[PDB]
């Protein structure tokens, strides 16, 4: 057996990811082991096929795979810094808007690689942004179980996802385009800066009805301390009409990212982690019992 499976690293809707050591080298990998439900096998094979299609510094790379009759295991590149939110932002007291723009720009470079070859990610959430080394700042995007080739002139519905991060076209059961990923980028950015999800309802059903209606605002006081460009970036992505949203290349040209090409001023506003901490605690609980998708 080539891999020594160690501690749980995280969990998702298709399985649990563990630390794995390749015996013959001592190198560390991540082992994703699917839950023992045979209907998950197509998603695991999709993830494998997708990961073998990409080759980009901001997308997790595949390594090995094997299976039993029931269950598939995927061995993949280990993001050794763990999850951006759980393992990096939430071990600090404060972060800045400039930090978040640095992470989001890298997320967009990974997405742009995917979009350029005709593939939508389809399932981006705050847990899918990983950091490659302990204490580092290089983003790795993961979880391609739902990723798919998109024909912009022959759209299909998306029937799966985490309710707090889907788009209105998903809730209304309409065809889903690349602009769905862009909606999710706007929502992740809103969550990372403001520390709350503007569509969160009391339960999954209510969250979905809030997304379906599509209304949100910058009411919390934190937003008065976020730059105009940052609020503008979000507001060009969280648009109900999918065709009005910025595409990935336009998003990458947005002036919000101009601050990354200038010296880190000694006057960046310091955003406390308490709000994000509270939302993450809620978000994490959704994964306590496998998955509640469909
Ligand atoms: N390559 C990886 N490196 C480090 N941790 C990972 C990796 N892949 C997954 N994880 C951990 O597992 C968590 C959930 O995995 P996810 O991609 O949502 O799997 P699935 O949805 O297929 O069950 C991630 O948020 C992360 O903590």
């Amino acid at each position: 057996g080539p891999y020594d499976i160690g501690d749980e690293l995280g969990r998702g809707t298709q399985g649990i990811t563990y630390h794995a050591v390749e015996r013959s080298s001592g190198d560390n990998y991540a082992a994703k082991i699917m839950y023992g439900r045979p209907e998950l096998r197509p998603f695991m094979l999709n993830e494998l096929e997708m990961m073998n299609t990409f080759n980009h510094k901001n997308l997790i790379r595949p390594y090995d795979a094997y299976d039993t009759d029931r269950s598939v295991t995927l061995i993949m590149e280990l993001a050794a810094g763990g999850e951006l939110v759980r393992d990096n932002l939430l071990r600090r007291d404060y972060y800045t808007e400039r930090d978040i723009a640095h992470y989001i720009r890298q997320t967009l470079w990974g997405l742009e690689h995917m979009h350029e070859m005709g593939v939508g990610h389809m399932g981006l959430t705050i847990k899918d942004l990983l950091i490659s080394v302990v204490g580092g700042d290089i983003i790795k995007v993961s979880d391609f179980g739902l990723s798919r080739k998109i024909n912009r002139h022959n759209l299909s519905t998306l029937d799966y996802g985490m309710p707090e991060f889907v788009s209105p076209e998903v809730v209304n059961k309409e065809g889903v385009n690349f602009s769905h990923d862009m909606w999710t980028v706007g929502l992740i950015t809103y969550v990372l800066l403001g520390g709350h999800n503007p569509f969160l309802g009391i339960d999954d059903r209510e969250t979905l009805t809030k997304i379906r209606e599509g209304r949100w605002d910058f009411k919390d006081e934190i937003w008065t301390h976020i730059s105009d460009d940052g609020r503008d970036f979000i507001s060009r992505l969280l648009l109900y009409s999918p065709e009005e949203r910025m595409d990935v290349k336009t998003a990458l040209k947005h002036p919000w990212f101009f601050m990354l090409d200038r010296p880190v001023y000694d006057h960046d506003y310091q955003i406390g982690t308490d709000r994000l901490r509270n939302y993450y605690d809620h978000f994490r609980d959704w994964y306590a019992n496998a998955s509640c998708k469909n």
